[PDB]
């Protein structure tokens, strides 16, 4: 394939964010950065931090140019502090280009960095619209398509327990099977319409505007899939019921406490395949995508321990790795669309795997959305 060199750009599989290198400033400064499909800002640690191996040394950057401005980012997780500024920035294993883009200096954060992890900083993929301090600081893949001929999509494949990401297009080595397209209802996260979900192929049955309550978004800086109360309670009781062939205790359930089994032991067949439709593009169409416990249990000696990757959210629906690592995810920005197919890497067994299926017929889907 033409977009050879960008593939397996990706590190992470220590399970705490998948990074791409990029190259800041001049002489070059090369930074492990986290890719985020939840946040918009281009950021960079920028003095010395316990969980940093290096940082942005902004006064030896002679293009770096300061805005005199701050900024503070909160996020769901963890917040940071930081200056503004622009300067050259170009990903050595992504587009042939360099950009002018706009960079924050990460001075001072909280609970933001992770111990072990081996980022330094986050490239924020979705739109102006949630961008700090406001939707007039540029973000990174705006100015990319902007100042050069790169078409305006990217694509994620995250291949978990590095994978890679193809900027200005999608690679058939990739993925199997077809490539099957949700909208992006609106520019600002990387919102989309779940229509109906099913555990074991069975209904959950809840109103659709649950599954969306708030709003549901795709974000490949959140580990797990995050369900609005309601709906995680319903999930985690139909989960537990089609798991019954043994039973965990309660804080299993919610994250509090892991099981370990000895190594290569683990009994995937004995817990469910989860099923997510998502609307489709055209009228009354959807399509599903399913998960195996393979995604949706994530590792943590002879011991294989498991945390339970599903949890409750107060802000709507999160797509996070655990729904990432099923999949190759495509991020049609020029035709406001999200593509998902079988990705070529995720982590299956020989009775299951991820799925990607459709069409079907699902009616009234435009009432699922929060208003
Ligand atoms: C970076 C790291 N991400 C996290 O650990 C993580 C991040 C968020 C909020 O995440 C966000 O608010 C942003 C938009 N992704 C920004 C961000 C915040 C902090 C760290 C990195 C990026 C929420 C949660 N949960 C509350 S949870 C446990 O329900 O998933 C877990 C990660 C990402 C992907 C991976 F595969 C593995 C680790």
């Amino acid at each position: 394939g033409s977009f050879v060199e960008m593939v397996d750009n990706l590190r992470g599989k220590s399970g705490q964010g998948y990074y791409v290198e990029m190259t800041v400033g001049s002489p070059p400064q090369t930074l492990n950065i986290l890719v985020d499909t939840g946040s918009s800002n281009f950021a960079v640690g920028a003095a010395p931090h316990p969980f940093l191996h290096r940082y942005y040394q902004r006064q030896l950057s002679s293009t770096y140019r300061d805005l005199r401005k701050g900024v503070y980012v909160p996020y769901t997780q963890g917040a940071w502090a930081g200056e503004l500024g622009t300067d050259l920035v170009s990903i050595p294993h992504g587009p042939n280009v360099t950009v002018r883009a706009n960079i924050a200096a990460i001075t001072e954060s909280d609970k933001f960095f992770i111990n072990g992890s081996n980022w330094e900083g986050i490239l924020g993929l979705a739109y102006a619209e949630i961008a700090r301090p406001d939707d007039s600081l540029e973000p990174f893949f705006d100015s990319l398509v902007k100042q050069t001929h790169v078409p305006n999509l990217f694509s994620l494949q995250l291949c978990g327990a590095g994978g890679s990401m193809i900027i200005g297009g999608i690679d058939h080595s990739l993925y199997t099977g077809s490539l099957w397209y949700t909208p992006i209802r609106r520019e600002w996260y990387y919102e989309v319409i779940i229509v109906r979900v099913e555990i074991n192929g069975q209904d959950l049955k809840m109103d659709c505007k649950e599954y969306n309550y708030d709003k549901s978004i795709v974000d490949s800086g959140t580990t797990n899939l995050r369900l609005p109360k309601k709906v995680f309670e319903a999930a985690v009781k139909s989960i537990k019921a089609a798991s019954s062939t043994e039973k965990f205790p309660d804080g299993f359930w919610l994250g509090e406490q892991l099981v370990c089994w000895q190594a290569g032991t683990t009994p995937w067949n004995i817990f469910p395949v989860i099923s997510l439709y998502l609307m489709g593009e055209v009228t009354n169409q959807s399509f599903r995508i399913t998960i195996l416990p393979q995604q949706y249990l994530r590792p943590v000696s002879q011991d294989d321990c498991y945390k339970f990757a599903i949890s409750q959210s107060s802000t709507g629906t999160v797509m996070g790795a655990v729904i990432m690592e099923g999949f190759y995810v495509v991020f049609d920005r020029a035709r406001k669309r999200i593509g998902f197919a079988v990705s070529a890497c995720h982590v299956h067994d020989e009775f299951r795997t991820a799925a990607v299926e459709g069409p079907f017929v699902t009616l009234d889907m435009e009432d699922c959305g929060y208003n």
